[PDB]
DNA sequence: CCGACGCCGCATCAGC
DNA sequence: GCTGATGCG
DNA sequence: GTCGG
């Protein structure tokens, strides 16, 4: 929290250019900067000590020396008392409103939570179910209830079959005291990259949590990702647990590593990484590294049997979890 | 300068 | 129905 | 918005 501040007003700006000027580069250029700061283990103290770091440039720097002075921005000021903007931003935070949606609902005069509740009719499945849990999907969700939350899922998983594995990622994995989410890996031995032998790996399992009334809803679903809705059961008069966002990955299982390496994360984290592999000649996505050729074509599938295997080939030295919240 | 910026699953739609 | 682009996560 | 070549 040393720097907390600057980088507040750093994602601030980054959710202004991914939201409104819908610009995804300056978005990810002020989370890049947001990060390299939040990391850096001293008190900034002026717009050129920041410069050195990398991903703060010019604009930025003088953008942490105005805050620095004041304790403002301008620049954010303003965009605090645009009305449009200030919708905008808003209306993103319904899961599966993005920003074409947003500026189209508010230039339809949709703009409040009350507008949205009332034009239900006109939301796509999944944004009717973000709107409904608006309120929940805004809490964390402390590590020990996701330790509860685990619990079920690697138990009821089990039961539909001993030869699943069920694996939490994301900031969990990482340690995190609260967490935004639960991320779940699974694999089983029937789906490799080679073959599927059995039909229907990810829906048993998602048939089975919605049986016991785990998962509540369902935003999408496909033959490998779910993602949707849970919710810890309660005691005797106490009150209800709010409702969780959950999402589930079934991954080939011989390709384990590269998929609990990118479910594990951080966002920044994958993408420094895969910039850092392109940067080496590899390419790194859920399933494989592969080498690029003299064309820049992808050539075959590494062979990887740790997530060290894949720090290795592009010559990092390895990270812990807990080390990769970036 | 200025091109490149990580990578992909599912839902939806246009065009056929 | 399928394919490809687009939005969203 | 930033940066490497
Ligand atoms: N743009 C993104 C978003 C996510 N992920 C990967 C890394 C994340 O750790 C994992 C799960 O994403 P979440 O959105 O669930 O984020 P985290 O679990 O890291 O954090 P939170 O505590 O907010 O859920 O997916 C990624 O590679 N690129
Ligand atoms: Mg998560
Ligand atoms: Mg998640
Ligand atoms: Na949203």
């Amino acid at each position: 929290t040393l720097n907390g501040g600057i980088t507040d007003m750093l994602t601030e700006l980054a959710n202004f250019e991914k939201n409104v000027s819908q610009a995804i580069h300056k978005y990810n250029a002020y989370r890049k900067a947001a990060s390299v700061i939040a990391k850096y283990p001293h008190k900034i103290k002026s717009g050129a000590e920041a410069k050195k770091l990398p991903g703060v440039g010019t604009k930025i720097a003088e953008k942490i020396d105005e805050f620095l002075a004041t304790g403002k921005l301008r620049k954010l000021e303003k965009i605090r008392q645009d009305d449009t903007s200030s919708s905008i931003n808003f209306l993103t935070r319904v899961s599966g409103i993005g920003p074409s949606a947003a500026r189209k609902f508010v230039d339809e005069g949709i703009k409040t939570l009350e507008d949205l509740r009332k034009n239900e009719d006109k939301l796509n499945h999944h944004q009717r179910i973000g709107l409904k849990y608006f309120g929940d999907f805004e809490k964390r969700i402390p590590r020990e209830e996701m330790l509860q939350m685990q619990d079920i899922v690697l138990n009821e998983v089990k039961k539909v079959d001993s030869e699943y594995i069920a694996t939490v990622c994301g900031s969990f994995r990482r340690g995190a005291e609260s967490s935004g989410d639960m991320d779940v890996l699974l694999t089983h031995p029937s789906f490799t990259s080679e073959s599927t032998k059995q039909p229907k790996l990810l829906h048993q399992v998602v048939e089975q949590l919605q049986k016991v009334h785990f998962i509540t809803d369902t935003l999408s679903k496909g033959e490998t990702k779910f993602m949707g809705v849970c919710q810890l059961p309660s005691k005797n008069d106490e009150k209800e647990y709010p409702h969780r966002r959950i999402d589930i990955r079934l991954i080939p299982k011989d390709q384990y590593y590269c998929g609990v390496l990118y479910f594990t994360g951080s966002d920044i984290f994958n993408k420094n990484m895969r910039a850092h592999a392109l940067e080496k000649g590899f390419t790194i996505n859920e399933y494989t590294i592969r080498p690029l050729g003299v064309t820049g074509v992808a050539g075959e599938p590494l062979p990887v049997d740790s997530e060290k295997d894949i720090f290795d080939y592009i010559q990092w030295k390895y990270r812990e979890p807990k080390d990769r919240s970036e």
